[PDB]
Parts: structure tokens; sequence; C-alpha cells
């Protein structure tokens, strides 16, 4: 049967990329977007900013506490 | 001193959400989606696709495994 050996990925702020390695030596490498934000303020006010819409300081400092690289292997 | 609490998302094939909860209370709720897949073969072929392409089902088949609901929390 066919099933995930390796994956990994590497995300920025709004965007990312993810690879996968199948037990057939197969391997898929996509790249990947977001299209929207919505931010709901410790005030609960909520915001959605759109993917073509600028966003401000404090949601670009929040996005990047999730900037990261995995690599997670069968053993 | 801003944190991130809790994580989660929920994928489908070529699409799906994101959420994150920091410690401040603030959350966000992303949607995302792939834009361009590169597959290799186990041979060492590779072929792209756009977001204005068709995917072959033997290549949606191996995307439909990737498919997830991740739900962590800090404890």
């Amino acid at each position: 049967s066919v099933f995930v050996k390796n994956v990994g990925w590497a995300t920025q702020l709004t965007s990312g990329a993810v690879w996968v390695q199948f037990n057939d030596g197969s391997q898929l490498v996509m790249q990947a977007g977001v299209s929207s934000i919505s931010y709901t303020s410790p005030d609960g006010q909520t915001t959605r900013y759109g993917e073509n819409e600028k966003l401000p300081e404090y949601i670009k400092q929040k996005l990047q506490l999730l900037s990261s690289i995995l690599l997670m292997f069968s053993n």
C-alpha cells in the first residue's frame, strides 16, 4: 500500500512550502499561501484581511511567531 | 512576551484552515491553499502543476493521504 514516509515544511509569514516523500520513492513539493486572515483581538473585535490588503505590523509580528521549518522521517 | 498558546488546523486535498490562539487571548483564523504542485516520480521525472491546471487521479490519491485535523494546546 502507499503511505507517507517523510514530510517537511518551511513557512514564512503568509506562505510556505511542503515536501512529502512516499514509500514508493515518489515525492511532492508544494507551495501554499494564505488567502485570508481573520484576526480576533483580545478585546473581542474581529477584523478580516484579504490577500491583497496590507497587514498592520502587530499582526505581522504575531504571524512571525508561527514561521518554522519541520522535517519528520519514519524511523 | 507574546507567545503561541494553542494551534490547530484542518486540511482537505489542496486547501486548509489554520487557527492560532496567543497567550494574550487574541486569535488568528487563516484560510490557505496549495497554488503549485511539483511531483517527482520514483524514477526522478518531475511534472509541475499550477493553479490553472487539473491534477491526475494518482496525484490526488496521494494528496488525500495528507489530509488531517490537528489540535495542539499548552498543558
